[PDB]
């Protein structure tokens, strides 16, 4: 008589994949594609006014900036744009418009060798 949950679908990138997964993920990239930045794109932990994107996994090049990916994230969730929009890293810290994502990598970078960001309005 066992009912039986099924497992829900939008959880954390660090929850569905093993830790050794992603690494295994962080190696073949950089193999691959060295300068690459490999970048995970989640929803805010209690956000609930933003709709929760379909790609969590970014490919971001070297020179790319996050003005250049915000404008990204902005246009995939068909915002407004007058709707404010944060893309932090780490789990809370703004970056500056100007800074390629490469030089925010190393510094920020996961234990597993991705960049984790999170994105909210409040």
């Amino acid at each position: 008589g066992w009912l039986i949950i099924d497992m829900p679908s939008d959880r954390p990138f660090k929850q569905r994949r093993s830790f050794a997964d992603r690494c295994k993920e962080v190696q073949q990239i950089r193999d691959q594609h060295p300068s690459k930045i490999p970048v995970i794109i989640e929803r805010y932990k209690g956000e609930k006014q933003l709709p929760v994107l379909d790609k969590t996994k970014f490919l971001v090049p070297d020179h790319v900036n996050m003005s250049e990916l915000v404008k990204i994230i902005r246009r995939r969730l068909q915002l407004n744009p007058t709707q404010a929009f944060f893309l932090l890293v780490n789990q809370h810290s703004m970056v500056s418009v100007s800074t390629p994502i490469a030089d925010i990598y190393e510094q920020e970078k996961d234990e597993d060798g991705f960049l984790y960001m999170v994105y909210a309005s409040q």
